[PDB]
């Protein structure tokens, strides 16, 4: 038993960060195959990041001024391209380590573990939740730019995030592996605002699941909502609205527990008008919302990969 | 910037998981070399667990009764011996990915990361403390038996914890690499209490400092309190009791905040007997235990 955030095992995405730097300005990349993904701001100089134009600075970039680094040993680059804010380098070397992997854009809500890295070195592991407001909880210092988030199914590594920058407010923003950020920000040395931030309410849900096949149900109630009622109250309380994904992945808990997802979101909205009333849920008087349906399952269930 | 509860790459551990059968009871083991290291409750039946006496059972056991598996590959049980409640099973075969690798014993209060396994596969990766009454607030269903507890520094990893039981309070007991127990805990299948479980006082305070670093600050004061002082009241809400060592561990993270420990200490006495009210401190409503100071300078040092 016991509830804990867990990252996944960090062991295939290890064997594919590198070094990328150019100039003096260095950060991690990502070693699939023969191809480097990294960001693309690694081209600029510190004052180019004020104001970059990347169409401008890569034109003046040859594939000899990309050094590559395996830890100790440089990886020729032998070709070099710009996808939306990621540059791809083509090495000489196909990495070994490479797992079965693939690219994905994950929805607001979804969690993925993040490999923290610095020079091209692992130094830690932890789970993540990406906010509705398109930002992420992390923690991230100087030099952890191309940190790559992920999420493991069976031999599968399916990258969803890779790290660009810290907002004023202390949380952190990127983009996915084709380049394209989430959210509304830029790879620019620029103070940006991340939109007013909200619950993730079927992570909610799955929590308070977690709790009922653990023996406390105190918050269950005679009641029941539709989707659209419920979604409107729900926003009242800075609540997020649920989707038809949303009530789908959460089929195997309303299953396994006998309580139907709509008679979950009445007991939530419950929880939202009234409190607790003194009362903890899982041990916590807060209400979690970084566990996804998967994250509930996959925890409870044991999954390997 | 950012604080989180962060478990070291697992990688150099995922390749040393294996998964050791005896009968019907399945665990996972650690393979380092060419010896597998697993649970020795691995060689009970259903009566045996009742109350085990080991030698006697371990005596009675042939080399070809268990089953070693790594990944697809079977592993020759070629030896096989005992150390406390760590079954030591030799193979003829040499894992070459073990990595550099010693045993050590971790105090109450330290942290280590736990790669849970189940049937020899890594599942996940999380952060664990070894509390002072010598439990560990961590995750483990069935089948999670065997899986290890490390820190790695540099290149070398430093395994301090095999998994062994679950109390019925819901938190985890088990024993260092040398098979001894991580407190007053057997290997049977008894109902097992442990000692009133304490604070890491001095974690929490790394974490207040922790939380000053990324702009919470609304827990402050204007008091300081003596060290004497600060532990009647520690003491008498079940915190372990503050030592200059840890006032000195403290002191980077004081030097970089500017408050002192001994301001730091009343501000903790302040939410022990106000309670936090309604008010979170790093996102969490209770105070937080399993960061130690180290953790908290390893990750504000910027
Ligand atoms: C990368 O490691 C650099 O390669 C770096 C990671 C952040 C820095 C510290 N912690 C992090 O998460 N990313 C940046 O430094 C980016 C630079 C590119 C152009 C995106 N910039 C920021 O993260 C940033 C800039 C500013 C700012 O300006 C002025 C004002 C306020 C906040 C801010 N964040
Ligand atoms: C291993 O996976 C078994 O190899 C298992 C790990 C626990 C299972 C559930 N969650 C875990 O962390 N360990 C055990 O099952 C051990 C068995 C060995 C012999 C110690 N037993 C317990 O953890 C246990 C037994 C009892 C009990 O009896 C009767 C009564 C109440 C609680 C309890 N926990
Ligand atoms: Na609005
Ligand atoms: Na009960
Ligand atoms: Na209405
Ligand atoms: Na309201
Ligand atoms: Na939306
Ligand atoms: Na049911
Ligand atoms: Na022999
Ligand atoms: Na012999």
């Amino acid at each position: 038993s016991g509830f804990r955030k867990m990252a996944f095992p960090s062991g295939k995405v290890e064997g594919c960060m590198v070094q990328v730097t150019c100039g003096t300005t260095t950060l991690n990349g990502l070693w699939l195959d023969d191809v480097v993904y990294c960001p693309r701001h690694v081209i600029c100089t510190s004052e180019d990041m004020l104001n970059p134009n990347y169409e401008d600075l890569l034109i003046r970039k040859s594939n000899h001024n990309f050094l590559v680094q395996a830890g100790n040993v440089q990886l020729r680059v032998i070709g070099h391209s710009m996808q939306n804010c990621v540059l791809k380098l083509k090495v000489d070397t196909a990495n070994p380590k490479t797992p079965k992997y693939k690219f994905v854009r994950i929805q607001p809500g979804q969690t993925f573990s993040v490999l923290a890295c610095y020079n091209g070195s692992p130094s830690g592991v932890y789970q993540c939740a990406m906010r509705p407001n398109f930002t992420i909880k992390g923690s991230f210092r100087n030099g952890s730019c191309g940190s790559v988030g992920f999420n493991i199914d069976y031999d599968c590594v399916s990258f969803c995030y890779m790290h660009h920058m810290e907002l004023p407010t202390g949380v952190h923003a990127g983009t996915d592996l084709e380049g394209n950020f989430y959210g509304p920000f830029v790879d620019r040395q620029t103070a940006q605002a991340a939109g007013t931030d909200t619950t993730i309410t079927v992570n909610v849900l799955a929590w308070l699941y977690a709790a009922v096949i653990n023996g406390d149900r105190w918050f269950l109630n005679r009641f029941t909502t539709t989707l659209n009622d419920f979604n409107l109250v729900a926003m009242k309380y800075n609540y997020e609205p649920l989707t038809q994904d949303h009530v789908d992945i959460l089929g195997p808990l309303s299953a396994q527990t006998g309580i139907a997802v709509l008679d979950m979101c009445a007991s939530l909205k419950e929880l939202l008008q009234n409190g607790m009333n003194g009362r903890t849920i899982l041990g916590s008087a807060l209400l979690e919302d970084e566990f996804t349906p998967f994250d509930v399952v996959r925890q409870c269930s044991g999954v390997t990969f």
